Formats: structure tokens, C-alpha cells, sequence
């Protein structure tokens, strides 16, 4: 669970308010309009997403895509890499 916590945080370190806009732009259909509005922090979007069941402690597929579709593969990579490294660790 925790490592995932840093994972969200790692992309969050790389997340600019602007980066989020782009992810939101990608997410416009999936993440509700009302909510996308108030996404002024990387953690906020996770914490929203977490609050709704579009992201477990294990589940990433929702966000993985978002990072794929959005032209910001650093974050994707962190999700991908996390999935893997933690897989190899566990």
C-alpha cells in the first residue's frame, strides 16, 4: 500500500498544476467535470479518485492509461516501473 503511496507522490513530484490540466483533459469523460475543476494538486486528484472507487491501493489501470494518453510518460513510467519493481520485491 505505502509504496503505492510514494508512487502517487512521485508522479505528484513531477505534477505541475499544468501537468494535471493535461491529465484532466484526458480524463474529461472519466473524472467528473465538477471534480476536475478542483484538482489543484496531484494528491487531490488521487484523493478524489481514491474517494471514488476509481483507484485502490493496488489499482492503477485508471491512472496508468491517463498517463499513457497524456503526453507526459514520466509519470506513466513511474506507475509502470512501480508495478514491476514492487512485483519483483514482493
Amino acid at each position: 500500500m505505502a509504496e503505492y503511496g510514494t508512487l502517487l507522490q512521485d508522479l505528484t513530484n513531477n505534477i505541475t498544476l499544468e501537468d494535471l490540466e493535461q491529465l484532466k483533459s484526458a480524463c474529461k469523460e472519466d473524472i467528473p467535470s465538477e471534480k476536475s475543476e478542483e484538482i489543484t494538486t496531484g494528491s487531490a486528484w488521487f484523493s478524489f479518485l481514491e474517494s471514488h472507487n476509481k483507484l485502490d491501493k493496488d489499482n492503477l489501470s485508471y491512472i496508468e492509461h491517463i498517463f499513457e494518453i497524456s503526453r507526459r510518460p514520466d509519470l506513466l513510467t513511474m506507475v509502470v516501473d512501480y508495478r514491476t519493481r514492487v512485483l519483483k520485491i514482493s
